[PDB]
């Protein structure tokens, strides 16, 4: 994908109606049904201390940025196949822009 900076605000509000209920982005925050977010960003794939990941989470080996960030909210299990979750994505590219613009800040 191509990621251009937006909203934090509307990506804050994105953030609990679409992900709050299975994520954290405090540091020390609790693992829900999903990892805590806490340095994702410049962190390889599968290494939220505590959580347990499926196989196609770690072997995916993915070294977070913005980019590929937006491409996997789109849609993850075909960025990751194997992946276990009850989340298909976040379609439109203007909702992925905010979300990740607040993303990099809340779990910096
Ligand atoms: C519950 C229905 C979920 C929603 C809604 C979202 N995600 Fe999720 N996510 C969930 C699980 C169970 C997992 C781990 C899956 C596994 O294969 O083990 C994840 C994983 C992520 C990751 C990868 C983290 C890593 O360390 O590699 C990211 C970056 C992520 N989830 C972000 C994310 C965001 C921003 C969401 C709202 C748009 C979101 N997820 C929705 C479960 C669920």
């Amino acid at each position: 994908a191509e990621f251009k900076a937006g909203s934090a605000k509307k990506g804050a509000t994105l953030f609990k109606t679409r992900c709050l209920q299975c994520h954290t982005v405090e540091k020390g925050g609790p693992h829900k049904v999903g990892p805590n977010l806490h340095g994702i960003f410049g962190r390889h794939s599968g290494q939220a201390e505590g959580y347990s990941y499926t196989d196609a989470n770690i072997k995916k080996n993915v070294l977070w940025d913005e980019n590929n960030m937006s491409e996997y909210l789109t849609n993850p299990k075909k960025y990751i196949p194997g992946t276990k979750m009850a989340f298909g994505g976040l379609k439109k590219e203007k909702d992925r822009n905010d979300l990740i613009t607040y993303l990099k800040k809340a779990t910096e």
